[PDB]
């Protein structure tokens, strides 16, 4: 079988593997439609989960069931799923703490290319395929559904995070996809003022478009000063962080004001340590509390995320700036999120 | 001073009583605008808060502050200003427990038509300016601005007791005003599908409008059936009860499913006894957990709330069908909530 | 295979079944001890779940495992066990959603005696072996283990539910072995003052014990009257509900105050409709939560509530007050639940 | 009036000031006992909270209120009271936000030695009398009871901020008297096992008396291999840090598990920065939730504090292990805290 792949560190490359068996509660996958992530640019390109050797790349997918184990009893060949990029092990302790998203370990609830081969390969395996799957309605754009993977939960999850109280202010530092979903869950959550921090004038137009009441473009000065002006002075309730170096963390702490939450689903790829400062965090007294998570997964999370879709609750289309058809251009895919040209924001294959 | 009061149970009239004086802490406020509500009818015609003699009625105003007493910094006489309905007296143990709403006492934090004279007069007493009043936006329309100081509140509260996670499916029973805005309400903490469950057309409509994905009517049959049909024996993850009789809390449990929330924000006034039944309740033991709330009040939740409608995030001119011109109209205003018209939502007088 | 069995409602009796057979992820196990329940008093003489026809009764034991399914990799032939009494279906949505207790179906967490034949056979399954076992200590007491597996998880899950500020005063509406539990959850949820409520002379000294600071005879008058009498006219943060009749429900919204919690653990099997009282509950709007849940098991509570027990958070010998020897003295055992005589609180029967 | 001051940064002594007086709801008060605390080092000879220009130091006494403001209602001349370090301006917007620690800014609830003239002065002022104090018991210890105001609410905070379920495991980092606190609060949050760290041996002794299961010496080796090797590689479910440098914060992490809490009380004086490491807090997506917060203080935690003491839910005496008799010794008991002799927990000073 055929698949993209992390060679290792700094190097990508078409592979060729045994296609996957299912177990008795597996299901094996064909992608229908596919979407590169920033997140495997860090793993290749950054080596910020460690390095591999010829790991399939890729974990956001609708695909077409093409086989299912002995034991599954609401997934069958020809059903067309919406596979979340985060695929629990149900039975796990973890799980029973409330935690699906580290089952079996730190981050291992997201199996798809952090350890295990994702969706960039003619099939793909999910375990535990009746927990982990939902049914893609007959009428909804395959790419639009694909946004439901990985940005939607994600975004989602920051906005989730943030225990944002209806009428708080919130800032949202970085407006690719990630902070997208993360401005539209804030609006989700009943925010008034949504302060979203970006320049790539695409991203602008769709944060306004999800829910941002306010734009703050860095090469005007210093974030932190603007954000404090705008607020006169009172800081945001919540400060979301979907993207940023390291230093990130710093300004999240000191535009948020007492009490408030900084909730991050950024994968940092570069910095070893994060900085608190210690002032603006009270001496450790602020109640800033520093909340950082993988998005949630499963098949309980895929259907009512895709319900809200739906009805209509957000449109995912305009996450969608690059269409290209066939299996070979996942390869052309993956490279436009390294290189990072200012008109996109996400990009799908359909095979 | 004149004002329209419960003269006792079952009996309305104006009175002439001495105009109110501010301590150091309060403002003496003139109204510009004001909403009659249910609870008043429940209050005097059903007397299901006790007895009250010359008690002026109403507790949703916007207004001019007339006078402040000396230690008031924030507000002073012609400011314009929106008056949660719910005024806590901010030095109180209650307050330090996490429940303004009952600070002094149960239901306490609500004093105007509950046993403090209201708004309904040619002046009225606010407790604590600085902590209990936010300013009228320049532009805002005094008819939006009354719908912020109850049912906004109310109604938003029911989502917020509710605990609504993201896609949740909600139940909204009842679409009077409060309920229209726990149909927002849901909305904006991320609901997917909401059912509303009402039937006098412009209610309906304005459910629709506020994002109800269904609606119920009980002459269609038993609202339960109904419920759990739509929803495919699943039942729903939380019922937000906005009014009805005594039986409605029996009907919410029966249709919330095991762990899921029972909101209620309704002023029962008849029945001395609301049913939860023993097995819709696993025998006491099914996580369906009961909530019933009064609204929040306050300075900062008022200027929250405002902020959410300066942002877009509802729109209150639809909740407003009737207007009246003239203090004098406050009289046939009140009516009205008890004569119930077919075309009626929420009636503003504009003094 | 021998069991003793509801034949039907009001009807015992000593059966003959198959032995049942394992599944690849479940064990079969041999009890080693073995406890009634005041819960299978409710399902036989009551009909409290349904009519049921020859199901094997009790869900309280420690055994040894005779046999694991090919998938079981934590448990094997020998070992010995604390059996959970609700060993839920990890593979559930209602997992998902965070409820254990109720997946696939309103309690059907709670397997043993419910539905399923009970561990008063010479052997009894378990589903999922590895998520729903716990190794019992080498040097820990059969007796004491066995008051892990229902009155611990479900007295300590009413102190749970009740969400307990530290310093919070809380009462527990009765003190059979549940509501003594009850009692020590409160203390160690860090509640000062704690008020009891009962009059078996056994039960008072075991209340006292177990962190009790008070102690409520209803034969000295009505029991609100007495608590808020105590609580010099405050009510109380918190009332467990452990026991008692339909009643019992408005008793505790009487004594909660506003803002306060009703926390029922008991499993109600009399009354078709539990009162809520519309005047104490604040005609809706009093902001006292009523909680009603089924005890949470699972192998992680399991392990937790008896690593509580190895480093002497609590001890649970106090509730054991009977103890026989032999398979054939549960009916006797069972009986004693039935019949309650004045120095009972918890019967073992060892094998 | 005579104090014990901070002159500036570096610099202690006795000042004269004018003796302060009661706005309508301020009483002054002077003091029975007070302890001096390791803040005030910090404060004075670390600068940690920026310069001052004679401050009067202590924020840890019980007192005897000499007057009174003609609004106070519940406490009077000769009443003795229990005096929290943390004294809100209950009419703020940050207490109708939920953070009464930070009305009017941030740590501006802890007023006494942070910048308002502390207990360390013949008498000082309180802030809203009726709102901030609590009656002492008639027969509780003075020294006893000045461990209420400081000591207790933050340890007992840490507990509450490290968000314990029944049977966690819990690791300490720190065990001077607030890390004792902390263990105390852990045990009182139902904590399994509590793995404290720490060398000294006064310390150590009081830590196993408080509820401490494991003792974990840094001089062994690395913490963090001793913690993971306790705990077989599982970390804990909570790590409460009551003292160290900057790098605990790392240690913190590193220790817990995925979806776990590092719960700051420390006050911390040197460094700018708090090192988050990267990998070990799961690249931003751990869950691993940090959190720092200012002790709570006000009348209502004060009193529910004491009663958990009248209760005897802990023993407070354990603290104390030097008393000294009069005014001046102050200046001694002080410095004690700087130089930080093996035997020392806590000084308290009875006037
Ligand atoms: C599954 As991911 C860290 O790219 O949002
Ligand atoms: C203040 As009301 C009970 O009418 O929402
Ligand atoms: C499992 As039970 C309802 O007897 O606590
Ligand atoms: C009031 As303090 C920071 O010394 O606990
Ligand atoms: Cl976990
Ligand atoms: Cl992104
Ligand atoms: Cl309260
Ligand atoms: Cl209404
Ligand atoms: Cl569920
Ligand atoms: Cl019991
Ligand atoms: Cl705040
Ligand atoms: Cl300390
Ligand atoms: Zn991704
Ligand atoms: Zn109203
Ligand atoms: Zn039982
Ligand atoms: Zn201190």
């Amino acid at each position: 079988m055929k698949g993209f792949a992390m060679l290792g560190i700094n190097k990508l490359g078409w592979i060729e593997k045994e296609r996957p068996v299912a177990g008795s509660y597996d299901a094996i996958v064909r992608p229908l439609a596919v979407s590169p992530c920033t997140s495997d640019i860090h793993t290749v390109f950054e080596g910020a989960l460690g390095d591999r050797k010829n790991m399939i790349l890729g974990h956001e997918a609708v695909g077409e069931v093409v086989e299912v184990g002995s034991e599954v009893k609401d997934f069958k060949p020809g059903d067309r799923v919406i596979v979340p990029c985060t695929t629990p092990d149900w039975r796990s302790l973890e799980v029973q703490a409330g935690f699906q998203q580290h089952s079996n370990g730190m981050l291992a609830g997201w199996k798809f290319s952090n350890f295990k081969d994702g969706v960039f390969g003619e099939y793909f395996h999910v375990n535990d395929a009746d927990m982990n799957l939902a049914i893609l309605p007959k009428d909804m754009p395959l790419e639009n559904a694909v946004m439901i993977t990985d940005m939607m939960t994600t975004g989602f999850h920051g906005a989730e995070l943030a225990d944002i109280e209806l009428g708080a202010t919130v800032a949202v530092l970085g407006i690719g996809p990630v902070g997208l979903m993360a401005v539209a869950g804030a609006k989700l959550r009943g925010a008034g003022r949504i302060i979203a921090v970006g320049s790539r004038p695409v991203c602008v137009d769709a944060a306004k478009y999800y829910g941002a009441t306010d734009i703050v473009n860095y090469k005007d000065g210093p974030i932190e000063s603007q954000i404090m002006n705008l607020t006169e002075g009172k800081g945001v309730d919540a400060a979301i962080i979907a993207g940023g170096n390291a230093d990130i963390m710093a300004t999240a702490v000191k535009i948020v004001k007492p009490g408030g939450t900084i909730a991050n689903v950024n994968y940092f790829g570069e910095g070893e340590v994060l900085p608190v400062p210690r002032l603006e965090w009270g001496c450790g007294m602020a109640h800033k509390t520093i909340k950082g998570g993988l998005c949630p997964g499963g098949r309980l999370r895929a259907e009512m995320l895709r319900d809200m879709v739906v009805y209509n609750r957000v449109d995912l289309s305009k996450l969608v700036t690059h269409v290209y058809h066939g299996f070979d251009h996942i390869e052309e895919a993956l490279l436009l999120m390294k290189d990072k040209p200012k008109d996109l924001i996400k990009a799908v294959v359909i095979l």
